[PDB]
């Protein structure tokens, strides 16, 4: 297994960027140190610019739902470059990709198109606080919604894996509107309202957390923070970021039936190029500039590209049998590694929901970032690099959740499984 | 002049998105409020969804320096699709286009890419505070860095063109630890830090103005508060988003001999994608994660198409006489432009850089925001829809600075006067 190409290339980048890589998690720290350059990806796979081939199930992070590179996908783009890659200027494209979104997600009557997770979430945070009128916003611990300051707090991704503090740079003010509880505890969030009467603008999360490795919600769980929310008259927020289109095509709130008053979205409805959107009630949106006095703008935002891609991309998944499909294979792959790590007699704990799925080294059940903690962090790092080797790329992070998409075969499950199988037997 | 279809197509967009724009200056509000919607745009052009073609002067605001859809952008991002659009894992792209910029701006010996100017400014800002330990961040009024929470105050962009506040929602507490002065006014910086000694963490600015209308700082300005800054160990950051590589290669920063601590990328570095970035002192960028504890991430940051334009793009301005030939039709255009004001006897006054302009309906001189109030608004919003029944898109705003491009020819220039001159004396 040869990395020479990758690392002359990552050891030439630390010179040039922090960490040398675009964003943390991409830093392979605690999964040993030695992340893999990519050169091209295609369907379910990765190549390495040393020639090494992965079975992906990072999948970009989730926007390659429909597989990498998807050639209904790039003919689309293609086509749309040729009339220019942005305009400053509303096009035809952004109400078509609106009208799909409203018809899509529940919650969202409007919507506004942003360029990514975090830029959303940091209008969505600002909208809350405006239509409430409230400062204070309840989020859960390991949960993570982008960068943006009030945010960087008891986070999760990049922030879990590192083990980082609540970043600095942040302001003394600003941090302490921000009011945490464990995910899956509605005790805690009763407190946090009792103990703050009248300054909870309203309750974020990730409908089903990725962030601190794969979590979905206890039974009651998101019904109680609906009910808890709307007796005090705060918002109940879906950063479904992750989960949109995803889970379902109406996200979580569509599954599960819960219905949020705002959501947030990114990744897959971007299709690949830099997208993310938020929406939820008319008359909350209402406040959106130009609409309205709460001003959030994008030069980018709305770009011909983007949308086309978006676009795309959300015709692909309304086909026939599109997230069985993603159920069927997630949850052979899912039981199958269960099943494995039992066989092989290391403790784990994990599950899936359509194609997303977590697998945790700790007999668990997880409920909770702390909960997920208690993973044997050393084992899941021989692990990952086990796999690598084995030709599979999973996500170098034990509290990141694997993704699969349409272009992943049985093939692809089979020889997957058989890879955990040699990797684990020898753990 | 028909402007049906745009009429139709914004009409239903305001049903679906707030004020049925992805972006506030795009609804046309200080200017009459009937935008037009763009089908495609080419070279020094843009063609509406019913078939009017315009010289356009907004460049998209900013990224279309090389011309519209320039064919060699377009071929390389062909290419490069191929490929697949987005990895998720590092990829040489990042490194080609890391150190052109590095080379290319001054205060830059370490970059991180990120997907617009917002997150690049909400990067920094947090930087400089997590740098310093100081909490206080000094801006000028009437200029704009995104809409990190921590930054409306004083605000500029569109926050003028649509009688925008400090946009709602961010907590008159977390834009607690802003401190604004008028731009140009040195004095007005001294007794700041005079009022909060050890509490500002920097001086953050655009270092030529885009966001109140074109402005250039007055001699001994920039000078200046790179002596203050130093002199409190606070740091200075320039915001070229607009600038960087529209005034020169290497921005303001490089043509006029000042070297900030750490300046913010934008626009142009996508060549049309959603592409930003943030850079500076190497050990300053240090403390950025996975480096160092301040935590800044993106999904699609550093993502292959958007390296690939930019990287083109920036080739493309290492051509033979490309800020000569900029210089050149600008200066013809503005000084034609102020020419034309007084012959047909309208107050004005103006001025440009490279390929950047201004053009108030005020005697002026326009040394601030203050200043720049005073452009008579109902003569621009005439002038504005005048021009674009001639065949000409100018920004729909007083305070945007408008932009020239390589594909601009000395034809185009001469039909935009002769189109100037027609709609003045009919003013
Ligand atoms: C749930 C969630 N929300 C928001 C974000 C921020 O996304 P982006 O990189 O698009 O800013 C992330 C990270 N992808 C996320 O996992
Ligand atoms: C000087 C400046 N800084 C930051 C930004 C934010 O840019 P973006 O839309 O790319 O976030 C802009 C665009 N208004 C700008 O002109």
């Amino acid at each position: 297994f040869k990395t020479i190409k990758s690392d002359e290339i990552f050891a030439a980048a630390q010179k040039l960027m922090p960490g040398g890589v675009s964003s943390p998690v991409r830093a392979f720290k605690s999964v040993g140190g030695q992340p893999i350059v990519f050169d091209r990806v295609k369907d379910a796979y990765a190549w390495d610019v040393d020639g090494n081939r992965y079975i992906d199930y990072v999948g970009t992070w989730g926007p390659a739902i429909c597989g990498h590179a998807h050639p209904e996908v790039i003919e689309a783009l293609k086509v749309a470059m040729e009339k220019g890659t942005s305009f400053g200027a509303p096009c035809a494209l952004e109400n078509v990709l609106a009208e799909m979104v409203n018809d899509a997600v529940p919650s969202i009557e409007m919507v506004r198109f942003v360029n990514s997770g975090t830029e959303a979430c940091m209008a969505v945070l600002r909208i809350m606080r405006a239509y409430t009128g409230r400062d204070k916003i309840i989020k859960f611990e390991g949960c993570y919604h982008g960068h943006a300051d009030m945010f960087l707090v008891k986070a999760g991704s990049g922030v879990a894996t590192l083990g980082l503090p609540s970043s600095p740079g942040v302001p003394k003010k600003t941090t302490a509107n921000t009011l945490t509880t464990p995910y899956n505890d509605l005790e805690a969030v009763k407190a946090l309202f009792a103990e703050n009467p009248g300054e909870i603008a309203g309750v974020i999360l990730e409908p089903i957390v990725g962030n601190s490795g794969f979590i979905v919600p206890d039974a009651g769980f998101l019904e109680g923070l609906r009910e808890i929310t709307l007796e005090h008259d705060a918002l109940l927020v879906f950063d479904e970021v992750i989960t949109g289109f995803r889970i379902a095509y109406g996200g979580v709130q569509e599954k599960f039936g819960v219905t949020p008053d705002l959501t947030t979205l990114g990744k897959i409805i971007g299709g690949g190029l830099p997208v993310g959107a938020y929406g939820g009630k008319r008359e909350i949106m209402q406040l959106v500039a130009p609409a309205g006095p709460m001003y959030q703008a994008g030069t980018l935002s709305g770009n011909p590209l983007a949308m086309t891609a978006g676009i795309k991309t959300l015709e692909l998944l309304r086909q026939p049998g599109t997230y069985e499909y993603l159920d069927q294979i997630t949850k052979r792959l899912s039981d199958g590694l269960l099943a494995i790590a039992q066989e092989t007699g290391h403790a784990a704990c994990g599950g899936q929901v359509s194609g997303m799925f977590g697998f945790f080294f700790t007999e668990g059940p997880v409920h909770n970032y702390e909960d997920a903690k208690k993973s044997d962090l050393q084992k899941f790092s021989r692990f990952h690099r086990g796999m690598l080797e084995q030709g599979i790329y999973l996500a170098p992070s034990q509290f990141e959740a694997g993704f699969t998409s349409l272009a992943h075969t049985e093939e692809d499950i089979d020889a997957t499984l058989a890879a955990a199988r040699t990797v684990m037997s020898a753990l």
